[PDB]
């Protein structure tokens, strides 16, 4: 009663909105998913170890890849323990579990210890070898040593939890009101997954600020046909399109919706936003639309050879390949041969008329018998297609969800945005892939503090979806517990100290950054150090970093238009044997949604060149959006651009090898540098090209003093950037071959042809990350299919891939140019 008040006030603060609200509905689904989610919280944290879950150790059973087991020595793993002073050096096995080493110890010199990381809350913990740790392979990946403190394990007290009809279906169009202001007329659409069942125009009235009709649409379709989830779509033209707003004709209860509604409207190719059962809540100045509906509850052949060749063709083509007519008839008349095939799945159920309710029953009888789907090997391409906006039936979207449950945590990390997002193509607010982020992210720390910064950077700039995902972040918050819920607390507070430095100091615009703007910076950071800061706080794109003071020395504003914060903190962690700071960037302006998702498919084509043992070495900084067109990203030291090393704005070819050789000390590194460039600068072509992103000046390109290059900022035509100054470390130049080229050439093809064992995959992605992240045509998604040259063979298309870098030598600076060029 007393203890809940500041509770629900603390929970709104952590996500920015107040999920008691009751100003923007018109009806009970938002309390009614509050209420439902409350059952799989406490199940999951009544079933999760507390032991573990504070530990949350970050492991994989994925094979340790080739290039990783070269350097290993002899089945022999260095691993150096730490007490307060003095430390020792242990010859591990990489198959020894931390009980294991932990015996060794012991002997050398009771088991209440447990080998944490030095700087790190990150630990060694549970029944896993020492080569299935992620830490330990990031040590084996950059050549680290492996340093660990004995110390307590971490009271799980902390982790504690607080307690608790053969009709026809029409519909009204009153008229339409707007406040504030050609034809116009109304558009009635019944919508099931994008598309359109049935389609009702008004009469086109003249446009004022109000509009009456008062006008019966009787629809074609009936009501015992009408489908769970089917979408009300109604939209305002005037030629061209305006407005645009929803409703869910059966609700969350099955029930058909009936009464008056008054549905404040939003708006203006496809997008994720035209899809929501979110009215717009600024009442004040939005469109309104006015509506009556007064309408119960929802409820053994041989195939010939050529359909079944034809039928096996529908299966094995793209999914942004469409299917006629034909093939979808096709694909429901041997619908049960079609279901012996995981693949089909997504075609099958595309083609299924989902305006009938004798199709739907059939649809859910065919459902049942799924024993090939459920063994079926996880393929999560084809799962992730069965989450997009095409499907929008409760029980297809289930079978997907449920092939998902067997993924590791590591698995979920890898595509738990991309997930985050899917959840804005849910019909309802409570669903299976709702709750299957909420129970995967009580069970895991990690998964759960990327979930809340996911939930509640959309929160922040997504009035389309807020309502929603709130509901959703409250519920996880709610159980993650007291010592996360303080963490996030301490974040959030940091995030919006800083905010307000960002927001005054720019306004103190021309590209030269002042001499006194950064003693007025340092004046405000002294500012916010004594009085409101807290002493240390988790870095919100890498959770084990703890970082504490600020060193206000080292901070500054960037030499940028969009002025963003050059930070700097002190680490809070004594064991930390690193003296170096925590560089910390911090902007705001850009929308950095769009970016976060191209990141992520980064970090997704990095795990698919592992499984194929290549180390291509691309640099997915930690970058997280923190909230509205704000966000933290990470400083990746002895890193410096292409265009500092060449404006030291003339071009010139031979610098970028002496910025190498100087910067390197021994000429036996400088190699090693240059091999890290060519395996980078191979791994950069490729995914830029297959995003359609390579086209890019030098300023953006940056690279590090080890050789690695990397991009940080994403947008005659050049493919992608392979100029003339990054061939002269290579060796090559104008119309010659070199051994590094070639090298280079093996890595591309090696690198190209493995994205393209995942076209699938690639593809879906691609098309959910233009519908989910953007303010898109099919033009726009159909680039990826004709960069991965769909339905060709390796050879054909190891010539398509080494023909654009042939683009790139013939053009070579023609396209760096001419960004200077249109300037003026
Ligand atoms: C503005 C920005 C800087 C870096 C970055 C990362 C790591 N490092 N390490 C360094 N040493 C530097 C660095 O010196 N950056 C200076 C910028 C130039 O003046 C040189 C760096 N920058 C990443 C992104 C951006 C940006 O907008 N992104 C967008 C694409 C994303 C949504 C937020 C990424």
């Amino acid at each position: 009663s007393e203890e809940s008040q500041a509770f629900q006030r603390q929970l709104t603060a952590l996500i920015g909105y107040d999920v008691t609200d009751v100003s923007n509905v018109h009806d009970d689904e938002l309390e009614f998913t509050r209420r439902g989610l409350v059952t799989p919280r406490m199940a999951e944290v009544a079933s999760r170890d507390p032991k573990l879950y504070a530990m949350h150790p970050w492991v994989t059973s994925k094979p340790l890849p080739e290039y990783l087991w070269k350097k290993i020595a002899n089945n022999c793993i260095f691993i150096v323990i730490h007490r307060s002073t003095t430390s020792q050096t242990i010859k591990v096995s990489p198959d020894d579990t931390p009980g294991a080493i932990l015996q060794s110890f012991f002997t050398k010199m009771e088991q209440d210890f447990v080998l944490r990381v030095c700087g790190r809350d990150e630990y060694l913990v549970g029944e896993t070898p020492i080569k299935n740790f992620q830490w330990v392979r990031h040590c084996l990946k950059n050549g680290e040593e492996i340093h660990v403190v004995l110390d307590t394990p971490p009271d799980p007290a902390l982790d504690e939890v607080r307690k608790e009809c053969d009709r026809k279906f029409r519909v009204k169009i009153r008229g339409i009101d707007i406040p504030v202001l050609l034809t116009v007329f109304v558009e009635a659409n019944i919508q099931h997954g994008q598309q359109v069942l049935c389609q009702r125009r008004t009469s086109p009235k003249p446009f004022t600020e109000e509009v009456l009709w008062n006008v019966w649409l009787e629809f074609s379709i009936k009501i015992k046909d009408l489908p769970k989830g089917a979408l009300l779509n109604l939209q305002i033209y005037c030629v061209q399109l305006l407005y645009y707003v929803n409703l869910l004709l059966i609700d969350h209860r099955f029930l058909l919706r009936r009464g008056e509604y008054v549905l404040h409207m939003w708006q203006i190719s496809f997008n994720a936003d035209k899809l929501t059962s979110a009215t717009n809540p600024d009442k004040e100045n939005s469109m309104s639309i006015s509506i009556l509906l007064d309408n119960i509850a929802l409820p053994r052949a041989e195939m010939p050879n050529q359909l079944r060749k034809q039928l096996e063709a529908i299966i094995a083509t793209d999914p942004l390949n469409p299917l006629t007519a034909e093939d979808k008839e096709l694909l429901w008349h041997f619908r049960y041969e079609s279901l012996k095939h995981p693949k089909a799945y997504p075609k099958l159920f595309s083609s299924v008329k989902w305006g009938q309710q004798e199709i739907v029953a059939k649809t859910y009888q065919l459902l049942a018998r799924r024993e090939v789907w459920d063994q079926s090997a996880l393929d999560v391409g084809l799962t992730m297609q069965l989450l997009d906006c095409n499907f929008s039936d409760e029980n297809v979207r289930a079978i997907a969800v449920q092939k998902l449950e067997s993924l590791e945590d590591d698995d979920v990390l890898h595509y738990l945005l991309q997930l985050v997002q899917a959840v804005k193509f849910e019909p309802y607010h409570d669903s299976a892939l709702a709750r299957f982020l909420l129970k995967r992210g009580l069970r895991n720390k990690r998964i759960g503090h990327f979930l809340f910064w996911f939930l509640r950077s959309e929160i922040a700039q997504s009035r389309h979806y807020q309502q929603r995902f709130a509901v959703i972040l409250e519920a996880y918050l709610r159980g993650c517990g007291t010592a996360m819920l303080h963490d996030f607390t301490q974040q959030v507070q940091v995030i919006e100290m800083l905010q307000k430095v960002t927001l005054d100091i720019k306004s103190l615009e021309k590209y030269d950054v002042s001499s006194q703007v950064i003693s007025q910076l340092k004046q405000k950071l002294e500012n916010l150090q004594n009085s409101q800061l807290p002493e240390s706080f988790r870095v919100p794109y890498d959770p084990g970093l703890k970082a504490g003071a600020l060193a206000i020395e080292k901070c500054k504003v960037m030499a940028s238009k969009k002025k963003p914060l050059w930070l700097e903190f002190k680490c809070a962690d004594p064991t930390a044997l690193s003296n170096e700071t925590i560089g910390i960037i911090f902007k705001h302006g850009d929308d950095l949604r769009q970016d976060m998702l191209i990141l992520q498919i980064l970090r997704i084509m990095e795990s698919i060149w592992e499984t194929e043992s290549l180390d291509l070495c691309l640099l997915p900084y930690g970058c997280i959006s923190t909230g509205d067109k704000i966000g933290m990203i990470e400083i990746v030291k002895d890193a410096t651009t292409i265009a500092k090393i060449q404006q030291s704005g003339a071009f010139k070819d031979e610098v970028l090898n002496h910025w190498l050789k100087e910067k390197s000390p021994t000429e036996e590194k400088f190699q090693a540098a240059v091999e890290r460039f060519v395996y980078s600068c191979a791994g950069y072509c490729v995914a830029t090209f297959v995003l359609g992103i390579g086209d890019r000046h030098n300023d953006n390109i940056m690279i590090t003093e080890t050789g690695n290059l990397f991009h940080i900022d994403f947008g005659e035509r050049v493919p992608f950037v392979l100029t003339p100054d990054f061939l002269f470390v290579m060796g090559t130049s104008g119309k010659k071959t070199s051994p590094h080229f070639q090298k280079f050439q093996d890595i591309c093809v090696k690198a190209y042809l493995a994205l393209r064992h995942h076209t699938n995959l690639l593809i879906i992605l691609f098309s959910m990350m233009l519908m989910t992240g953007m303010p898109t045509s099919k033009e726009d998604i159909e680039y990826i299919r004709d960069a991965l040259t769909v339905g060709k063979n390796e050879e054909d298309a190891k010539k398509y891939f080494l023909d654009q870098i042939e683009v790139c030598r013939d053009k070579g600076w023609t396209v760096q140019f001419n960004w200077f060029l249109h300037l003026v």
